[PDB]
């Protein structure tokens, strides 16, 4: 059982604290969701560390749609409304309208041109003009509260910027397999051990968050 | 030069036949536009033969960001207005509000969900029900006229599918380096070559549509 696959990574406090570790070090986790949810593993980066090199990693081993986890502030900042007004997907994924960087760019693809983006609309002192729109990076907007609020990898990812004392922002991508079926656990477990990955749950989140009066 | 590259693979009007004749037998090409353009070459599949396989391997191989062209009519069919009002992208690439298969998916990001996702929308008796927004597939609106019209991929994919007699629906991703970068003609050449995939220009199509008075 997942819980099991999951004991050689720690127990759940330790897994979360293993895993705002290596993001304050500048390297990546994996975050599962719920079982009964989507079951997905999402390679999770800071985009304060993010390199060039973390986003080829993320688009050769992920579904290579890859998003950028914001506060609302700074969605709001930026001018980045709903993609939909009325959003019938499945999880009620909250993706903005797409954007590429206005300056620093080309085609808006290339590994180093979405980190150009990342950085450019996750900068505090962003404005919206900074940011064309469509665009090649997919901005997620975080509910308030976080994971205690909703059990999404999007919570997930700036819930663990905040407890890492780092910028609240991240970047996010499904873990694929070769042949395009989605990573399961004995995958993902298998992925965070050559890359050096601690892996964590939701679950893991919101029990340490509601063990240690956690509000960010 | 560019031109000297793709000799190889014969004078711009075989290049053409070539690359139709690959995709009547449900096989993948690679188009490049114009050098001062974008300069990218996107693997190209036509839907109706399209398998979990060959989505497999533009998300490995690709920037995972995988767009679906369609007709004007066709997008119109599905509900789908363009993502942005105003566009203020590069090339003003015509993204439509993103999508998923309403029934027969999960998470919508296997390369299963996205062929699933692709096929409901590219189906001539599609209603706008049948697809939830957002999601994780990229419906483009090709302009009237094709590359006669507009010198974009978009344009090219049904423009492709149309000279073949197929559906004129099409699948296309850019072509990625492992390490990031974005293919450039010698590794498009050399992953044409592995992959058994015709490799031919915009320009070609301009050529040899305004060489046969073909109006699609
Ligand atoms: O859809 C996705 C991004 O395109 C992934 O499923 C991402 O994890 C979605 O976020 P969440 O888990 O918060 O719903
Ligand atoms: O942006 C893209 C898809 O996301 C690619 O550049 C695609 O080729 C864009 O289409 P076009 O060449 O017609 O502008
Ligand atoms: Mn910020
Ligand atoms: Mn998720
Ligand atoms: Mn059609
Ligand atoms: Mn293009």
């Amino acid at each position: 059982n997942q819980s099991s696959l999951l004991a050689e990574f720690g127990d759940p406090i330790t897994r979360v604290e293993n895993a705002l570790q290596a993001l304050r070090e500048g390297r990546g986790v994996l975050l599962l969701d719920d079982e009964d949810r989507e079951n997905e593993g999402d390679i999770i980066y800071a985009v304060e560390s993010l390199t060039t090199a973390q986003m080829a990693l993320m688009i050769r081993e992920c579904s290579g749609i890859v998003c950028l986890c914001l506060t609302e502030a700074q969605a709001d900042r930026l001018a980045l409304p709903p993609m939909v007004v009325n959003n019938n997907s499945a999880n009620q994924t909250a993706f903005t309208v797409s954007i590429e960087a206005k300056h620093g760019v080309t085609t808006g693809v290339s590994a180093q041109d979405r980190v150009t983006t990342i950085k450019t609309a996750a900068n505090p002192q962003a404005k919206p003009e900074d940011l064309a729109r469509p665009g090649h990076v997919f901005p997620l907007r975080a509910r308030a509260g976080g994971v205690l609020a909703r059990r999404g990898h999007t919570e997930g990812t700036v819930d663990l910027m905040q407890m890492a004392g780092l910028q609240p922002a991240g970047v996010l991508c499904e873990l694929t397999n070769p042949d395009g079926s989605m990573a399961k656990t004995p995958e993902i477990i298998e992925f965070g051990k050559l890359h050096n990955m601690p892996v964590l749950t939701i679950e893991d989140m919101v029990q340490y968050r509601i063990q240690f009066d956690l509000k960010l």
